């Protein structure tokens, strides 16, 4: 997901 450390 956009907005975090290495998330989808």
């Amino acid at each position: 997901f956009v907005g975090g450390t290495s998330f989808d």
